[PDB]
């Protein structure tokens, strides 16, 4: 509580360039000239970018003691996060989400001789499911020294502006975490493969390369909303379509620029040549190679639980505390289309789906397993089926089809295997399913 | 151009610690590495590489 100041000047961070200050004196006809009939100029220069440290009570823990200031301005500011759009609604009670889809069947063929034995055969809806849990429960914790504040500022006014800017900044705090917690989202699902990439040579290289890429962009905009679907850009590997109304593009600054300064201010109906969906302007992704991303709506999974403040005063440190907890559900939905333009090295498989999941035979049943493999390139990869239950008798053949022994007990696993490495050092990406066995 | 360390005016007891960062002002793309020291004058204070 006992400070002391001496020896310090204002030159914390300083790093003057040229010193106009002697610039000024030694003006011979240059363009310093105008500053020449100025008088007192020489203060001006000396003390015009702000004094960090003043000459009366310079700083201190606690400024209440000492205060000489013809006026004081708090400066208060305001962050949001643009990606506030893409929340859904609130989950008071419960914890988990369930999604589920139901998609088409396959077309056999008519046989009125074989049709008299089987009227009563059974033939499952093809139902998939999956699962959204509570993942995020933070706070933000922050105290205020109201007694010892009180005294620094000579005006209530000044007391309550600082308190307000307290208040204000933990909520950009929180504003700041949300639109970060909501941007590691994409992050997380391109690291771990589920996106369809598409592969671009790089945005800002050269106009052409803007122009592939929004040649690129267009085209695959265009790829997800026709009206039959496909099942090449979701990673449930589902028949499904989605909406150019509903589509959103996610680019970086730089790239806004780029595009209206070299094409859309010289070329003529310039609609034919900008982006087609919704376009939101981040500050780019933390991946290594990703450019842009197309999503759905239904894409982000979003939920809140909780946002709550709560308040405690401390007496023998005469001071109080405020706590703001948020409590939140940040999930994302295979089910719907989410392609990623990356312009780096892509792996020539990202992944490999196996279409039922989980499955339930008994103990002399037989099972079919689809595998769709998401290749970046045109080249071909062969499928390896294997079952790992551990019981004899149980075999999978080469088109996917397994069947059980009728005596063995344990929870099967399906893989469906692709080598993409070279010799002596294979890379293999691996899809599994989950196989339950009934008595 | 400049370094600007964020906490420019710190006040810590005898037993205390602070903790500081640095944002360098680049005109490239090159990342520049920083290097921390204590101009006391005195035993018994030192500061980390972060």
């Amino acid at each position: 509580m006992r400070i002391t100041f001496n020896d310090v000047k204002t030159s914390l961070g300083i790093t003057e360039s040229y010193d106009i200050v002697n610039a000024i004196r030694n003006s011979q006809g240059d363009n310093f000239k105008s500053y020449v009939p100025l008088a007192t100029a020489n203060n001006v220069a000396e003390v015009g970018a702000g004094i960090l440290i003043n000459q009366t009570v310079q700083n201190d823990f606690i400024t209440s003691l000492v205060d000489r200031i013809g006026l004081v301005v708090i400066r208060q500011v305001s962050l949001n996060n643009p990606l506030k759009k893409f929340k859904k609604g609130q989950i008071p009670l419960g914890r988990t989400i369930e999604e589920i889809y139901t998609d088409i069947t396959k077309e056999k063929q008519y046989d009125a001789e074989e049709a008299e034995q089987k009227v009563f055969e059974r033939e499952m809806p093809n139902v998939k499911t999956l699962f959204h849990e509570r993942n995020r429960q933070g706070f933000y914790h922050q105290t205020i020294q109201d007694d010892s504040l009180k005294t620094a500022f000579v005006s209530w006014g000044n007391f309550e502006s600082f308190v307000s800017s307290i208040i204000n900044a933990i909520y950009n705090s929180a504003e700041v975490d949300e639109y970060e917690y909501m941007k590691l989202l994409v992050d997380n699902y391109y690291s771990k493969g589920l996106f369809t990439t598409v592969k671009i040579d790089e945005p800002t290289s050269s106009t052409g390369a803007l122009t592939e890429f929004v040649k690129k962009m267009r085209a695959t905009a265009r790829k997800l909303t026709l009206p039959q679907g496909s099942r090449d850009w979701n990673s449930m590997a589902v028949r499904t379509r989605s909406y150019m109304e509903d589509l959103h593009l996610i680019i970086d600054a730089d790239l806004e620029a780029e595009l209206d300064v070299d094409v859309l201010a010289k070329a003529f109906n310039m609609n034919r040549t900008d982006f087609l969906g919704n376009v939101t302007v981040i500050d780019g992704f933390a991946s290594t190679g990703l450019e842009a991303v197309l999503v759905d709506k239904d894409w982000f999974m979003v939920y809140d639980n909780l946002h709550k403040m709560e308040t405690v005063r401390n007496p023998r440190g005469l001071y109080w505390n405020y706590y703001y907890h948020v409590w939140q559900t940040l999930s994302v939905s295979r089910f719907a289309n989410a392609v990623a333009f990356v312009s780096g090295d892509v792996p020539a498989v990202t992944q490999v789906i196996v279409s039922p999941n989980i499955a339930a035979v008994k103990q002399g049943g037989q099972q079919q397993f689809t595998a769709y493999v998401r290749a970046t390139n045109a080249k071909d990869h062969k499928v390896v089926w294997s079952v790992e239950g551990g019981s004899t008798g149980t075999a999978i053949t080469g088109d996917g089809l397994l069947s059980v022994s009728g005596n063995e007990d344990n929870q099967l696993t399906v893989k469906a295997t692709v080598d993409i490495g070279t010799e002596d050092k294979p890379k293999l990406v691996v899809g599994e399913a989950v196989v339950s066995i009934r008595p």
